[PDB]
């Protein structure tokens, strides 16, 4: 009986936000910060990174650093028979060297697009709607062929709703208030081991 846990990626898998760290180094993060549909708001932020060089992202993703636990948590998870899995409201030049790194099962990003060697501005995805993160978790259970009751979603805040709509287990990791209350359980201590606690 596999099972299958999904993370979500920024604040909750790393310590960082892609968007916000891309944005530093194209010294507007304080206009992305000012007005912090999801996607009409990614496209929005996104577009303030018009022309932005490739080298100055590569720079700002480096700063991405795994949140505290991660690699025991997920090397524990394998081990009880889990398939692990991370998925991204961000981008994959982010999230595809973490999930090697972290050698995770599955990852899903939205795509930063680039055109001679800078940033123009505009992103694609299947990470954008406000249905879509709960429609990769039935994906990856699809693919799996693991029941959505054998699956556990670990999110951070009001885009992982979809995404809890479908798991059998709800986890709020250090979230923000709005998640709380909808989770099966609340962590509050920023450790990753700590939902090992509670996973079966
Ligand atoms: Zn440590």
């Amino acid at each position: 009986k596999k099972k299958l846990i999904l993370f979500n990626f920024d604040s909750t898998l790393v310590n960082n936000e892609t968007i916000d760290e891309i944005a530093r180094e194209a010294g507007v993060e304080e206009e992305v910060k000012k007005i912090t549909n999801f996607e009409q708001s990614l496209r929005k932020r996104v577009s303030l990174l018009k022309d932005l060089p490739i080298e100055k992202v590569e720079k700002a993703i480096k700063r991405i650093t795994p949140t505290e636990g991660a690699e025991e948590t997920i090397k524990e998870l394998k081990n009880r028979g889990y398939v692990v899995a991370v998925v991204s409201g961000g981008f994959d030049i982010a999230v595809n060297k973490i999930k090697e790194k972290l050698g995770l099962d599955y990852a899903f990003a939205n795509r930063l697009i680039v055109k001679d060697g800078k940033l123009t501005g505009d992103v694609e995805g299947e990470v954008l709607k406000e249905n879509a993160k709960g429609e990769i978790l039935e994906k990856i259970a699809k693919i799996e062929g693991i029941n959505l009751e054998d699956t556990v979603a670990v999110g951070d805040g009001a885009n992982d709703i979809s995404m809890f709509k479908k798991a059998g287990l709800k986890i709020a990791f250090c979230a923000k208030p709005i998640l709380k209350e909808k989770a099966d359980i609340c962590i509050e201590k920023r450790d990753l081991r700590e939902i090992l606690k509670y996973i079966k």
